[PDB]
């Protein structure tokens, strides 16, 4: 009955049949994408219409377009042909992946770069690699991949630690035709393996680790209704799951006495973004746009218990739709579970005598994806004390490349002969809040240091500022860690007891942006990645940092486009995006598998609440 | 057998009776500090000489002493008359807490304070703080304290609900007078109840929390030998404790194969500062050296099962001195224990069909202490990933004034009429370090952005530098968030299998530091808070960045006095001293018992190793 549940096998089959009913989804026909839309603003007592989004492939070469489907009525709401070459190519899909390999095995130019440097081309795994905008012509309106090479020495092998340098293909995934090879020299191909599984490179395995054993004896302490709201400990929400988000928040809100009290309307990645920081023309165009490009839920790992989700595991299974709009379910896709948080409050008092210590806990939403070498943990917190949290875990194999002779100012080594380019991983989290409802607005906090002097003689005053964002035009936001910068979202209109606005506070970790150069083409395609903080005023159409079609598209769309609206920011519907990143100088230690590293944000109330709202934690 | 290991009851008593004998604890001496001194630099294959360090007080006004004492040899090493004037005040007596409120109840002109008031004097409680140095010449060479006033309505009221401002008053606790008591004019005392037990503040107690079971049925993955020698997952250590410092971690070492590879000679947290911003002349003075002025250790929690420390636990019992010479045990006073992390490293890789998931551990030792209204949790952490970490942990009730009517920049209303001055929390980490052994040099590393033009034509490349500090002089340090600053520890002498110096990274939170006016008493006193790194060269008498003797004593010693020295630091014995802190504007959440909140450091291994080091972990 929530219009804001998971999608179900039988609306995926429904909306393929309306798309089949309507003539839009024949023979040559594929879904590169496919989602529910949230709910209009209001519409909540009027009758539900369950819609979905979808962009539609064509294999044999004629325009894609773009469909809205209400699964409700069996009706097709609008259709449009889309001009890529304007607002950019569609995601790429699973079964072009296999394709940029295939193409180049029986291509003379690729054939002849594998045998100078003495590579079976059956061993050769080509990696199917985004494409980008550079000053290739010829590519703009068509789908291209670009393939790096990587050898394979028998079926089990780890190709990463195998990297065909000097070599990059480009392919027409659609024509089916290998547009151009460039071979710039032979490197030496590394030659030590990186198979973490064989015995002669881990060695005897540990005997020393003794068991770990979390269960919950009476169960956990969240429910689940309806499919996928959740309520633990005050908090609801409900846990969506889209193709191109992964997983997604909606209706994040506390029970504080009898009075749901709203917190965050929508909460997402919604987009990220590897971009690699080594000159040599075999990788300068490399820039992995997971979420925008890849669609990061539809790679999901299934997730087994008791080794990626640990304790008592409560899991949801989300579907999505294949090329062809048939429904196929990620297996144990979502983990959900509480855990222990160690000590949330203490105080032992000598005037009272009273000793008093209180356990924290947390609730984990998470879900896992691999994409080719990288794999990343995308964990949700919510903390009894009104905190909110997001966690990404960043592991898998390391990008590589070779490692050349005299060292490189771009480039680590991490064995013989082998390379891993320096490179980002930054994340967008579009935050559409809702501090006690709609009508909010964003302040930027900083620290202010005083001097010494009158009213302040000892010199030890401090004291903060808060500077109101007003419009769009000056709510793009930089970072400053050394005057302890957060930005608070408050509700103007609720007032705590105290007579003060009820807010949240946004503290970031205060990581570099994004590096490359300002007149980059990645500069201007990830442009929401130069800068810490965002604030639009909400529309429905503005749901990606990057626009709808990031695949092959240039700057135009997206952040920078919405913000020049300049619209009022000042107690209205707004929405937050936060960008933080890692920057990853690849270590000896990442080799030949990487140690997790993580990166995140967290809210904290900030006079949200009438006093403490974990007074009512039982001891013990 | 362990020259490290913990202080038995029997030493201390054996300290006590030498002491007796050599005439120096006579009936009016008082111990203020006493702590087992580590093992001199060599002298490992020399026999062990357990030698002590005491300051003793002494009640009659005759002059303190710094005392060494072996205890293996029952003699007195040396034996030196303090002119505290000059040096500092030894740290505050367990038994001068008390005195402030005694002395005061008697006072003709605080008894007027709190009769204008309407206060019964039986009802206030004298919170007995530190005094520092500030512009009364009389306070030079005598033991001051600062009291100020919290009404008590009953034996188990939360006192600090109700704070007396515009009132301070200053104490001889060893003359026992009353030097001063100022009265600048009467504020409202607050009324509402900071009760955190009372079932009409806290309502009814949730039931919605389901049990958490943290089990190990065949025991911890860990040993203790000796006492205090830890061995958990290729790491050893010995777990020290001090009256002082606290928990200090001794002889951080990992074992690679067959070698016991040293990382950090000596961990602990040297000093803590919590300076206030609220310019009151009741409240401008006030700056609590925890470590330093209070002793940190001596305040140490005893820790229950299942309550502040949750699992298969294992603890140490440490013992201290009391005022006189006589042990004492604080009960279950560390924990240890490991806990599951999460996942640690992770692979779907399709060429290869392998899936991989390993999960993750840390090793942790911690301990609790309070002091008046706070209370710290100093948690160390191992990762099998070579990951070494603190987090400090505060809560407690936070310190009260009045809230100003018409409000303040320098202070935060937490009820009606209750304020909560700004301050920081401040901590220093000194790190001894011994990177594969004691030759041993710091690198600042800054990411280095790099212009689009020749070399680099799409204007993608990033890259990193890194800066020797070559002299003592160049090493203090600032952090630079934006440029993603760290600092590596390397061993020039030592290569890994890639012919680069082995090394461990220092990642800092880059919080702010102090805040005060640079010309202020604090920033003088607690010079070291005013800068996020410093590196010396090891010496046995710079054991905190304060200074031995930081009560009443002004600048002078510490860290700005061992860096003039401008000693080598390129490839030798070197320290590195870590400021870091958290900044506290209150919020109404935080009262009337606050949420723990946390800050830290972390160090990861840069080449140390030969690759990961932890791909010999078993699956599931
Ligand atoms: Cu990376
Ligand atoms: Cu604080
Ligand atoms: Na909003
Ligand atoms: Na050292
Ligand atoms: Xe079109
Ligand atoms: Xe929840
Ligand atoms: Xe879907
Ligand atoms: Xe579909
Ligand atoms: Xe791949
Ligand atoms: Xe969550
Ligand atoms: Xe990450
Ligand atoms: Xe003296
Ligand atoms: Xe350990
Ligand atoms: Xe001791
Ligand atoms: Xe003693
Ligand atoms: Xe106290
Ligand atoms: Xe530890
Ligand atoms: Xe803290």
């Amino acid at each position: 009955a929530s219009p804001f549940r998971l999608a179900s096998a039988g609306e995926i089959s429904e909306v393929q049949g309306i798309l089949r009913t309507a003539g839009l989804l024949g023979p040559e026909k594929r879904i590169a994408y496919l989602g529910v839309l949230d709910p209009a603003r209001g519409a909540g007592s009027e009758a539900e219409d369950r819609r979905f989004r979808v962009f539609i492939h064509d294999v044999s070469g004629a325009r894609p377009q773009e469909v809205t489907v209400s699964v409700t009525n069996g009706t097709v709401i609008s259709a449009v042909e889309l001009d890529t070459a304007a607002t950019g190519e569609l995601p790429v899909l699973e079964e072009e992946f296999e394709v940029v390999e295939q193409l180049l095995a029986t291509d003379e130019r690729w054939l002849k770069a594998l045998a100078a440097r003495n590579l079976d081309v059956s061993k050769v795994r080509v990696a199917p690699l985004s494409a980008g905008v550079f000053e290739y012509a010829e590519e703009r309106g068509r789908r291209i991949l670009r393939g790096l090479a990587f050898v394979q020495d028998f079926p089990e092998d780890s190709a990463w630690a195998h990297p065909v340098d000097g070599l990059v293909a480009y392919v027409d995934v659609v024509s089916k035709e290998v547009t151009r090879v460039i071979d710039t020299g032979v490197f030496p191909v590394p030659a030590e393996h990186g198979n973490y599984t064989d015995p002669e490179l881990t060695g005897p395995l540990r005997t020393t680790q003794k068991p770990i054993s979390i269960t919950q004896p009476e169960g956990p302490s969240f429910t689940v209704t309806g499919g996928n709201h959740i309520e633990w400990e005050k908090w609801s929400l409900d846990v969506g799951f889209d193709v191109r988000e992964g997983v997604v928040l909606h209706n994040i809100a506390f029970r504080d006495g009898d009075r749901l009290r709203p917190i965050i309307n929508r909460a997402s990645i919604a987009e990220m973004v590897v971009p690699y920081g080594d000159p040599s023309p075999i990788r300068s165009w490399q820039n992995y746009f997971d979420t925008g490009e890849y669609l990061v839920g539809q790679y999901a790992n299934s997730l087994e218990l008791g080794c990626d989700c640990l304790g008592d595991i409560t899991y949801l299974s989300p579907v999505i739709s294949d090329a062809f709009g048939n429904p196929r379910e990620i297996r144990n896709g979502i983990c959900m579970h509480e855990e222990d948080w160690g000590i949330l409050a203490k105080h032992s008092d000598l005037w009272s005598g009273i000793n008093y210590t209180r356990r924290n806990r947390r609730m984990v939403i998470s879900f896992f994806t691999t994409i080719g070498n990288y794999d990343y943990g995308f964990y949700w917190y919510l903390y009894l004390d009104g905190t909110i949290e997001f966690e990404a875990k960043a592991t898998g194999v390391v990008f590589t490349s070779a490692f050349p002779e005299g060292g490189s100012d771009n480039i680590s080594q991490l064995a013989p002969g082998l390379g891993a380019p320096f490179h980002q991983h930054i994340f967008s989290a579009r935050l559409d809040m809702a501090i006690d409802g709609f009508t909010n607005r964003v302040e930027e906090e900083d620290v202010v240091r005083q001097t010494m002097g009158p009213g302040n003689e000892r010199g030890n005053a401090f004291s903060r500022k808060r500077t109101v964002l007003t419009r769009e035009s000056e709510a793009v936001r930089e970072a400053d860690a050394r005057t302890g910068r957060t930005w608070i979202i408050s509700n103007p209109e609720s007032k705590n007891r105290l007579n003060e606005p009820v807010g949240y506070k946004l503290h970031a970790h205060n990581q570099p942006t994004l590096l490359a150069d300002p007149g980059s083409s990645i500069a201007r395609r990830a442009a929401f990645a130069t800068k810490d903080l965002w604030v639009t005023r909400y529309a429905d159409d503005e749901r990606y940092p990057t626009g709808d079609f990031v695949n092959q598209h240039s700057g135009g769309a997206g952040l920078p486009s919405y913000i020049a609206q300049d619209r009022d920011i000042d107690g209205q519907d707004i929405v937050v995006w936060h960008t933080f990143g890692l920057t990853h100088f690849p270590r000896v230690e990442d080799w030949p598998i990487m140690p997790v590293d993580t990166v995140g944000f967290k809210l904290r109330p900030e006079g949200f609440f009438d006093r403490s709202p974990v007074l009512d934690v039982p001891a013990n």
